[PDB]
């Protein structure tokens, strides 16, 4: 079977790490950090890895039911929940994958809304209610592979023991000093001190003067001075077509052109390795200055000797 | 001729395409009284988007924008004049031949979100932030998007600012009480009550008696207060992705589909998947389908609208 990656431009593409419209595309070769994102993981013959799964709502999503309102020293009100799979079904710590899949997997203050709607009910409808709330995924209370978070309120009283309870993730807190905001910096999954497991692989450049390639998102601030970015390595749509079409790998690397359908010119080409990411022979930071009506189209398998033109 | 594919998703990979849910269950309401007209998730089998359909599973029921103006409620709550632009930020031209901006929401109700902010100008040079819930009545005699402005309320008095990139993102509704208007199958006046909507995708209903409308069903969150509130879509996000990838040329006014359990291969039932894009099957009865979650539909095979359905 033929590989193929879908046909859409830069403005009808999502993020894989957050969910985000695609906003550019972005290079940033001095990168001190091990890059290691967990969500949008795929290899290029569909197998997910990490904790990427197949919805745009499940993207640094939760289900599950609050327990109980806890103490925290931080500031706000805080509230434990148990979570499961996010098609309901119980978590099972046994399971080879980091955490749940959707899980975050960033350090960072997640900012999002937090809603439930009861179980019991009374026209014999339930009761609901829904609060802005904060994820921080750099807590000690964070363990989502141990079956519960925590996540703290504005409002200090109107949430509900026992009830069901979903995360709808928006933006992030704050990226001021003690938020820890740091996307390549993964969250401890089962709790301060303990090692993750499971994990999709680390991703680097293995050509000399080639770096990686990111689909990059602008993140909301729910208050504060910033500009935070996410930077995913293949969009939720390529996640979702590399798994449907499962074609095998034939080397482990594909020549991909970026090209102006409007034009029918190619802007620059990319290397797509086999685990799921871009390299670029690029000797600078920042944005790719490109129409957003461009597209990745696949040439052909080349291998790891191949030579990148220039960008 | 490309043949004619859907994606292979079971319902439990599946999203919602007129808000960002994921897919709950199927369902059928023959007695259905309303015209279903909905105008996101439209899309044609040989992949022509129509209504305010677009492809980002962020788009739905999205706005970007400017506010405007600040404008207290009599009783309770702060208004805001909203200037809206396409998705992609370049300006919305009323003249577009489109019912509204595309993600513009297609139903009567308090749509339940988070206004956040991001200003251009910075002397610290990054730019300042905030973000509330807001709701947006879309109901309204100031919901007029394809004139390019709506309005959205605050619970927050004070803390928006004028002339800055807005952004809303849809969390679910307000309130489902019966003056907060929800009607999944009532549209917006997209340019106000006096006006006729334009530029519409057509209703869709079953043409052969005995068949009702399939729909995928999920359940939208709630702000506050008692309820259930379900939306209702004629196709997921992803066939309306799929399909518009794919254009493959529809060889009839049916593709006939079947739903079937991988597990054990068979056929749980059949539908007709029309050219227009919605399902049909032969059902008298109103709630959801009881399925095994690892089922999908597959393509059969190109047949004619006199099929006869197997009854489910
Ligand atoms: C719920 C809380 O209401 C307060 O007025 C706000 O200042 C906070 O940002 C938060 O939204
Ligand atoms: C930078 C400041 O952050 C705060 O949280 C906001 O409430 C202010 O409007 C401002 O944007
Ligand atoms: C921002 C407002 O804060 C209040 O305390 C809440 O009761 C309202 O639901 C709203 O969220
Ligand atoms: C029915 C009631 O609606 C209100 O909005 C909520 O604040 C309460 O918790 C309760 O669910």
């Amino acid at each position: 079977k033929p590989f193929t990656l879908p046909i859409l431009t830069l403005g009808e593409l999502t993020n894989s790490r957050f969910p985000l419209p695609i906003d550019v595309l972005y290079t940033n070769p001095n990168e001190s950090a091990i890059v290691q994102c967990q969500n949008g993981r795929c290899t290029l013959d569909g197998e997910l890895q990490g904790t990427t799964q197949l919805l745009p709502t499940g993207i640094c999503a939760f289900r599950g039911k609050v327990t109980q309102q806890v103490q925290d020293e931080h500031r706000g009100t805080h509230w434990n929940m148990t979570v499961t799979n996010l098609n309901g079904t119980p978590f099972d710590p046994t399971e080879d994958v980091p955490a749940p899949l959707g899980t975050p997997d960033f350090s960072g203050q997640i900012y999002g809304v937090i809603s439930q709607r009861n179980t019991n009910t009374v026209g014999n409808l339930p009761a609901n209610r829904a609060h802005e709330a904060v994820i921080a995924t750099y807590s000690p209370k964070f363990t989502p592979k141990l079956g519960n978070i925590q996540f703290s309120t504005w409002e200090t009283q109107d949430v509900s023991s026992g009830q069901p309870t979903k995360f709808t993730p928006v933006g992030l807190a704050s990226v001021d000093a003690n938020s820890h905001f740091d996307q390549w910096t993964l969250p401890s999954y089962s709790g301060a001190l303990t090692l993750n497991m499971n994990l999709a692989p680390s991703v680097a450049p293995v050509f000399p003067g080639e770096c990686l390639l990111f689909f990059r998102s602008f993140i909301p601030l729910k208050g504060g001075y910033g500009n935070p970015a996410i930077d995913c390595l293949m969009p939720q749509e390529w996640v979702q077509h590399l798994y449907q079409e499962s074609a095998p790998s034939l080397s482990d690397v594909a020549l991909v052109r970026y090209v102006n359908p409007e034009t029918g010119r190619t802007l620059f080409e990319a290397k797509l390795h086999r685990n799921g990411f871009l390299t670029v022979a690029r000797n600078s930071a920042g944005p790719v200055v490109a129409p957003t009506n461009g597209y990745f189209r696949f040439d052909s398998w080349v291998n790891q000797f191949y030579t990148l033109a220039p960008m």
